[PDB]
């Protein structure tokens, strides 16, 4: 398992616990260098526990789909709260077992459902260390809607931390003092599925993509990525969503 402590975090034992997540991601094949993850996985196998600590100490274990590092549930205190949704549902008949009550937040895992339910997108909520240390804290008491934003946050600085080394950063500046998302940072995180099968496709059409992803770099403004010299592909993104799953 991963684990992660918030006590003294600064940008570097961050950095360090990403590095572990994202190699924790078991894979067979590599596409550009970049690891290509599994089609599917069975049983207790296909899921990964992380242990994240506040800075007060205070814990809860988060599962994960390693087929494409999806946050299915989480254990508070004696409690496992799974989202809505068949994988989740799937996934709880092997984790968290011997917690006492398990607790099914009436909302889906994906990103609009999680803004509807928290009532802001995901442009309004500040990220960073400490607002994790927020997030693992509002989810040690339920509360759907605390729980809504706390989830868009605690998705961000773990699991799209990991797909993207330029998220790994944008969090590591923002390790004394939380903001907002990049908008460059939100087109990546809604072109993890585009960037993957493309990366894929390229492998046998001159690495050259069938069709050109479009995002913001950073600057502010439009990009297109048409082939897999990009920087996007070169050194960005880490972890590829294998094709069979889209
Ligand atoms: C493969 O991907 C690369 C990028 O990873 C692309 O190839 C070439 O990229 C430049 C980027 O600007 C495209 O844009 C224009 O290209 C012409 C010809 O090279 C330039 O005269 C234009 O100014 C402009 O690019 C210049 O590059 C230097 C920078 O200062 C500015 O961007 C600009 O001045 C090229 O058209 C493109 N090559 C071709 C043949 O289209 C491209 O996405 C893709 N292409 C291939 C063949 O793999």
């Amino acid at each position: 398992d991963v684990s992660f402590r918030l006590s003294g975090a600064d940008p570097r034992s961050y950095g360090m616990f990403i590095k572990d997540l994202r190699n924790a991601l078991p894979f067979r094949e590599k596409v550009y260098n970049i690891p290509l993850l599994l089609p599917s996985v069975s049983g207790a196998g296909r899921y990964l526990l992380m242990h994240l600590f506040n800075r007060d100490g205070k814990t809860i274990t988060v599962a994960v789909d390693v087929t494409n590092v999806y946050i299915m549930g989480y254990l508070a205190d004696t409690t496992s709260y799974f989202f809505n949704e068949p994988a989740a549902e799937l996934a709880s008949q092997y984790v968290f077992r011997d917690a006492r009550r398990k607790i099914t937040l009436p909302y889906s895992g994906d990103y609009e459902r999680l803004q509807i339910a928290a009532g802001k997108p995901r442009e309004k909520i500040p990220i960073g260390l400490p607002a994790l240390d927020s997030a693992i804290s509002t989810l040690l008491h339920y509360d759907s809607t605390a729980a809504a934003g706390a989830l868009l946050v605690l998705i961000q600085t773990t699991a799209e931390a990991a797909r993207f080394k330029y998220i790994e950063q944008q969090i590591q500046e923002r390790a004394y003092r939380d903001e907002v998302p990049s908008l460059a940072t939100i087109s990546l995180e809604n072109s993890w599925s585009g960037l993957s099968k493309q990366i894929q496709l390229a492998q046998g059409n001159n690495g050259i993509f069938r069709t050109p992803i479009v995002l913001v770099d950073n600057k502010g403004n439009r990009v297109q990525i048409t082939n897999v010299t990009s920087k996007v592909v070169t050194s960005n993104i880490q972890l590829l969503l294998n094709t069979r799953n889209i």
